[PDB]
């Protein structure tokens, strides 16, 4: 249901982005091709006896930099192409905030809609099976994404553990763990953290103050709802509109996102709240709202929807939701667009401090946590922001030149290329 592929959208945009930057043809052309991608099968054993065979995707797309990094998507309309797009976007995701790690991406083509949880668990560790002669602590660290969470990232660490045989840190393989099996204090408000963080650092550029100002944010998982209570919570916003895959509800008085997400939890979705009239992700989309927060499938603003766009400040707390067409036509209409790769950096980050809170062996407070995460959002930020005003160009773009730049220099490093 794409507009456009993935992959091809990614390429497209590292290119128009490097057009701004002194790069050689050689490393240009080694950064728009994964570095490995895996293709496996997954058979597992369903409840009523069949064997049922999914197929997996496991794409490291460069590792100059460390070890590479990047989520687990479950999705019925996953497609290599989306995770080859994914695991590039990784790669600059990792590089603006200055991590030691590479870009990586993982995923199963399944509805886990439609699994049982002990169907869940066995195809978490046949994944695990298939996948382990690419992965580890040193090698490539995944974690949790879209239909995927700590649950499932713990029996993923559990089976690692068990092919291991415990000679290593397999506690650092996978990140976003449950805590009880060395998970880290603040990941689970991770990625919205740092979007909130860098929404109001720039709305301190924009010379805004939030306080009463409000957010519409499209989808209700672990990256929407933590940003939307965040944001009523820290940032003093009103939320007017919340969705999900099934529709949306909006409210000009704002809405109360524990209660929001308790009607979820008690029917399946957010449809039909109580107070709040029912609308389309597409008219949501279009609210007259001060910050519009995707936080949900990619590429849901194009030249369909482009000029209908309201929002002061568009925080791409998702991967990739907004084409590099739309991102001209938003630009025009000057709207502050925060990268995708920039905004929802907090979780990666969190990520980050938890692998090395795992290959240490040694755990932080909530206070550390929050605090490095402040820093090291606030300080990409910032960058990436004077490196858009200094060249007059595109967020986006910026935020490549900072992050793709970091990247070439490591293969400089490494004799990778020459030029
Ligand atoms: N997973 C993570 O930890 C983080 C994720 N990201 C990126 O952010 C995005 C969202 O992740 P996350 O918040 O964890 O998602 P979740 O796994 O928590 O859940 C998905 C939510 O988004 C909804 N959704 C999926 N597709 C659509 C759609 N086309 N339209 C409207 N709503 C939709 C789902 O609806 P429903 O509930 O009805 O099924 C659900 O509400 C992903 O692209 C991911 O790669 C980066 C930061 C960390
Ligand atoms: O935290 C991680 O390592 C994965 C995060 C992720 O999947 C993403 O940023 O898209
Ligand atoms: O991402 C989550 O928080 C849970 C994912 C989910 O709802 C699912 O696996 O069906
Ligand atoms: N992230």
């Amino acid at each position: 249901m794409v507009e456009i592929d993935p992959f091809e959208m990614a390429v497209k945009q590292l290119e128009r982005a490097a057009q701004y930057m002194d790069i050689s043809e050689e490393a240009l052309e080694w950064l728009k091709k994964p570095m490995r991608i895996v293709e496996v099968s997954v058979p597992i054993e369903m409840d009523d006896g069949s064997v049922k065979v999914f197929t997996g995707f496991r794409v490291q797309h460069n590792w100059a930099r460390g070890p590479t990094k990047g989520g687990i998507r479950w999705h019925p309309a996953e497609t290599l192409s989306t995770v080859k797009a994914l695991a590039t976007w990784m790669t600059w995701k990792v590089a603006v905030v200055d991590l030691p790690y590479g870009g990586g991406k993982g995923g199963i083509i399944v509805n886990p809609k439609e699994l049982s949880e002990r169907e869940q668990e066995r195809l978490a560790r046949a994944y695990i099976r298939a996948v382990y002669d690419v992965i580890g602590p040193w090698t490539d660290i995944p974690a949790p994404d879209v239909y995927t969470n700590p649950k499932i990232m713990g029996w993923m660490m559990d089976e690692y553990e068990t092919i291991m045989r415990r000679k290593g840190p397999a506690f650092g393989v996978i990140t976003g763990k449950p805590l009880s099996i060395g998970g880290s204090l603040g990941r689970g408000t991770a990625t919205a953290q740092g979007a909130i963080f860098t929404i109001r650092e720039a709305a301190k550029a924009l010379g805004i103050d939030l306080k009463g100002k409000k957010i519409a944010v499209q989808g209700y998982g672990n990256a929407g709802y933590y940003t939307a209570k965040l944001a009523k919570e820290q940032l003093g916003m009103t939320v007017v509109a919340v969705s999900d895959s099934r529709g949306g509800i909006y409210n000009p008085d704002g809405l109360d996102p524990d209660e929001v997400l308790k009607w979820k939890r008690e029917h399946g979705s957010v449809k039909d709240f109580p107070g709040a009239t029912n609308i389309t992700n597409e008219e949501l989309l279009e609210l007259e709202v001060d910050v519009l927060a995707p936080a949900a499938i990619e590429e849901v603003i194009t030249e369909k929807n482009a000029d209908n766009i309201k929002a002061k400040i568009v925080a791409e707390v998702a991967n990739g939701p907004v084409t590099p067409e739309a991102d001209d036509i938003l630009r025009e209409k000057g709207i502050l667009q925060i990268p995708d790769f920039l905004c929802n950096a907090g979780g990666v980050t969190v990520s980050y401090f938890e692998w090395v809170q795992n290959i240490n062996g040694y755990y932080w407070t909530e206070e550390e946590v929050r605090e490095k995460l402040d820093k090291k959002m606030t300080k990409a930020f910032w960058e990436v922001y004077n490196t858009h005003k200094d060249k007059n160009i595109h967020m986006r773009d910026a935020a490549y030149v900072v992050a793709v730049s970091r990247v070439y220099q490591a293969m400089k490093d490494r004799g990778w290329v020459k030029k």
